[PDB]
């Protein structure tokens, strides 16, 4: 109930929300059906429109008017945004030459530069270039301020997850808005764009920017706008708030536009009908900037122009139907469209079996346009699993396609209407969106590389002098956007220091069931090999310092001619293995006599070693090596690669992948990049939280042993950004690509896996591309500790994702 008999007189667009049953006058009151009876009359004036004309200049103030052109309007803060242009001979902001904003030029009484977030729904990244002729205000912001070529959204590339990520710095799995539609099995409640459940605060986790601000004494405008409030009124409202007394005036504001998304769905991303929405958004930006100029705030305020996601061509004829694959289609519930999420229709149906559903949806049609996954098997870069609102079965849909349950869902929602959609994998080029920063705190005429939207919350906090709530950004990685207010972090402290074991065990102390034909024998070279075991080549293979271990454990550094490792006594394998392969390196074979060779490591106790008998007995499990024997520097050095301390458990299906990577791709990358440094290792994430498992979280061991089975294998592949310098003699910035491969007992993910590995392995690896930061979370290791480069530059490097998309 709402007693709508209260009044909005003196309350239009009030900032504090008054509680039920009292009636509301805030910018969301319409969405709750809660506005006071006179809200439209008093707060949504439209009389005479949005622009001054020559005949209105110096008029007598008429309070019915939407905006004012009377002499008093500037002091009242309610002039039409073109008032000074029409009535005082001033220029529009867009017609003024760009001039660097070296310091904030703010009115007296401003404690900090305000921040205005100008958010646009469905604003695809390529609109900045492709629409530039029709968007002169936006183009001035972009060219004179700080811009990225694109900004990466979060998956799913839908509106509610992305706007909330922008607000919080959190992945959807952590903030809880995992889709525009959701079922929470604990609440037994459904969240939908239509209806009232979405207003319940229990859905919305983390701490959004407006709350972070308010808790730290920084006043915030209300970010949300009911759809019926015209954009001109949203801008005039912000400009009015900026005219409030110092003790009442907010420091942070958001504008939101439903365009160009609304038209994009109807017309496709580049339909000819899209020009007009882009023009109208640009006009709105011009109103804001002219309005700020009138208030002498255009060189005071920091402006962010930012999108939530892009827009792809999608039509209803490009729909896959689950009814063509499943006999049991009426026993499932599907969340459909540009992603799929499947659960049982009834929790009482004991016949429901996810394994059978997955198999029925796997590689069944030659050009099949979706791929099913258990959520823990999704690419780790999506960070889309650790929430009870995310169904176990997920369908990753190809760009340009939909999935639906039955055809009647698509023609009873007899043809269709729409030409655009979004939601796909967040590395897809059509899903990328925009970022521009303009103001005293941003840099001048500066391009920055693409970055992820999870990073922006920290920067918005920096811009307002706020301490960010705990989030998934890497604070510092966007310092290069800012003139001032940079955040200067310190590297994390190493928690566990390594042991450096020497030769401590005799061969006969080992009873591991291993064998090797290595009984083949010099003072010159005996000293030389001792030096290699003491670390004499470590400078070549450990180029950026050893990784730091950020948790309590027991591990050993092991040195070798061709590679260095940090060997875990607890997990009985390396945490990391580091090696450098020059451009001129030669690939060799595993010699016949060493095919099944595994050698005890006399530096490491039998008790802290793997054993070969476990692998013989485990009929499902084989092994591979972290440092590849194919890339040994010499036949004598190759023996090091068969140490038991370089062995890791691998399913035979996975060994196909790993062997191709090691034998073919590493050398290819070294040839292309002028040497590479590789750091490889295991990952254990049995609870799919994106974080390193403790020992007691491990669900699978090599049969009969205490050898834990990794859920994934990573590699970090680093070289010189200036590829005219070899990786091992690089003077400047670095270049990286990484992956986190799922350690699966089949290659069902790869529909062409019966073919030669040259036709499918690299496609797999691209799908499982990763940031170094992702590997850091999953391992508790901290990389790049010892470089010549600034720490903030290294943080940027660690957040890089190699996406493998064209320009
Ligand atoms: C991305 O950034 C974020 C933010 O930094 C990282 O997320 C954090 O990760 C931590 C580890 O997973 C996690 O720490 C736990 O916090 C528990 C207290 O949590 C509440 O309070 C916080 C603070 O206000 C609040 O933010 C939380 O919000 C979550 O839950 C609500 C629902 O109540 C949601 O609305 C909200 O969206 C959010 O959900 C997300 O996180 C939860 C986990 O908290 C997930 O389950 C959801 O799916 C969703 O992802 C909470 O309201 C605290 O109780 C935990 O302590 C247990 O574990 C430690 C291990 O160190 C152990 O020592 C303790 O004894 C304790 O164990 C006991 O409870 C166990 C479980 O019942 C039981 O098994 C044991 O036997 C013990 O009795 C823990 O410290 C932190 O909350 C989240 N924060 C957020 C915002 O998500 C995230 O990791 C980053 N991601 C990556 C990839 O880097
Ligand atoms: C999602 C989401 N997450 N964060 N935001 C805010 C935001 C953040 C940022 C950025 F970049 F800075 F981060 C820019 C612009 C905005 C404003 C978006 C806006 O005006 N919109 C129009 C209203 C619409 C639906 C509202 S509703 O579902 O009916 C509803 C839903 C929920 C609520 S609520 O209960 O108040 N939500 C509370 N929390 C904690 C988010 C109200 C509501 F009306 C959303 C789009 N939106
Ligand atoms: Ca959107
Ligand atoms: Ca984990
Ligand atoms: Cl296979
Ligand atoms: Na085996
Ligand atoms: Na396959
Ligand atoms: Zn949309």
């Amino acid at each position: 109930w709402t007693a709508t008999s209260g009044s909005c007189k003196g309350r239009c667009f009030e900032l504090q929300e008054v509680g039920p049953p009292d009636c509301r006058c805030d910018n969301l009151c319409k969405s709750y059906s809660s506005c006071c009876h006179d809200f439209d009359e008093l707060c949504l004036k439209t009389a005479r429109g949005w622009e001054c004309t020559k005949d209105r200049c110096g008029e007598v103030r008429n309070e019915e008017n939407a905006c004012h052109c009377s002499e008093d309007c500037l002091s009242r803060g309610d002039c039409c945004t073109n008032y000074q242009v029409v009535c005082k001979g001033e220029s529009h902001w867009v017609d003024d030459d760009c001039e660097e904003i070296k310091v904030p030029e703010c009115p007296a009484g401003f404690v900090r530069p305000p921040l205005i977030i100008f958010s646009v729904d469905g604003f695809r990244a390529s609109y900045m270039k492709k629409g530039s002729k029709v968007m002169p205000n936006i183009e001035k912001l972009r060219s004179c301020g700080t811009h990225a070529p694109y900004m990466r959204p979060v998956y799913p590339t839908k509106t509610f997850p992305n706007l909330y990520t922008l607000a919080t710095g959190l992945y959807p799995e952590s903030h809880g808005i995992v889709g525009n539609s959701m079922y929470d099995p604990v609440f037994d409640a459904s969240f939908h764009l239509r209806g009232r459940e979405k207003f319940n605060h229990r859905w919305w986790g983390g701490q959004p920017l407006w709350i972070t601000a308010t808790k730290q004494g920084v006043r915030a405008g209300t970010f949300f706008w009911s759809v019926s409030i015209p954009h001109e009124r949203r801008i005039l409202t912000i400009l009015q708030w900026l005219s409030l007394p110092d003790n009442e005036r907010p420091s942070v504001y958001a504008f939101y536009s439903e365009q160009p998304d609304f038209s994009g769905h109807k017309y496709g991303p580049f339909g000819p009908e899209m020009t007009n929405p882009l023009r109208e958004i640009d006009k709105t930006v011009g109103q804001l900037m002219d309005g700020l100029k009138q208030l002498r705030l255009h060189r005071c305020v920091n402006v962010i122009f930012v999108g939530d996601h892009g827009m792809e061509d999608v039509t209803c004829d490009r729909t896959e139907f689950l009814s063509n694959y499943l006999t049991n289609v009426d026993d499932i519930t599907l969340v459909p469209g540009t992603l799929g999420r499947i659960r049982a229709k009834s929790i009482n149906n004991s016949k429901y079996d996810p394994k059978t559903i997955i198999a029925a949806l796997t590689c069944k049609k030659p050009d099949q346009h979706f791929k099913p996954y258990m959520k823990q098997h999704l690419p780790k870069r999506l960070h889309y699993a650790n929430n009870r609102r995310i169904e176990d079965i997920h369908l990753l849909v190809d760009r340009r396609w939909h999935v639906a349950r039955k055809p009647l869902d698509v023609y009873k929602k007899g043809k269709c209407f729409f030409q655009g959609d979004h939601g796909f994998d967040n590395k897809v080029n059509s899903m990328q969106t925009v970022f521009v920063g303009y103001g005293p705190t941003f840099k001048y005429r500066t391009k920055v590389p693409p970055f992820e939207n999870i990073e922006l919350y920290n920067v918005m906090c920096d811009l307002l002098g706020l301490k960010p709530a705990p989030n998934n950004g890497t604070h510092g990685s966007l310092n290069h956007l800012l003139r001032t207010n940079t955040f200067r972090p310190t590297m994390p402290d190493e928690v566990s220091r390594p042991n450096y074991p020497g030769i401590m065990y005799l061969q006969s102390e080992f009873d591991l069931g291993c064998t090797c034909d290595d009984k083949v024998e010099n003072k010159l070279e005996e000293l030389n090999k001792r030096l290699h075991t003491k670390g004499s080549t470590k400078e070549r293979h450990l180029l950026y310092g050893r990784p730091a271990v950020l948790y309590r454990t027991s591990y050993d550094i092991l040195y070798h001619t061709d590679f260095e490792s940090g060997y875990s006594e607890i997990f009985l394998m390396p945490l990391w293995t580091s090696y450098t392969i020059s451009k001129q390196a030669e690939v060799s074979s595993i010699p016949e006599h060493l095919t099944n060779c595994v050698r005890p490591d006399v530096r490491v106790s039998p008790g802290f070693s793997q054993n070969c008998l476990a692998y013989k007995n485990d009929k499902q499990m084989s092994y591979g090596f972290l440092f590849p024997p194919y890339l040994s520097s010499s036949p004598e050095a190759k023996y090091d690669a068969f140490l038991v301390t370089n062995m890791v458990p691998m399913y035979p299906a996975f060994k196909r992948v790993w062997a191709y990577f090691q034998r073919v791709l590493v050398k290819k990358y070294a040839s292309e990049r002028n040497g590479v440094n590789v750091i490889s290792g295991p990952i254990f994430d049995y609870n799919y939280d994106g974080l390193r498992d403790t020992e007691d979280e491990i669900k699978q061991y090599v049969e009969g042993s205490s050898i834990p089975v990794p859920t994934h294998y990573y590699s970090i592949i680093t070289s010189c950004l200036d590829f005219t310098q070899p990786a091992d003699k690089c003077d400047g910035p670095l270049s990286v690509s990484s992956f986190i491969l799922p350690h699966r007992p089949d290659n069902d993910e790869s529909c062409n896996s019966s073919e030669d590995e040259s036709k499918w392995v690299e496609e797999l690896m691209k799908m499982h591309t990763a940031r170094v930061r992702d590997i850091e979370h999953l391992t508790g290791l901290d990389f790049y500790r010892k470089t010549s480069r600034s720490y903030s530059e290294i943080l940027t490097l660690k957040t890089y994702l190699h996406t493998y998309e064209s320009e």
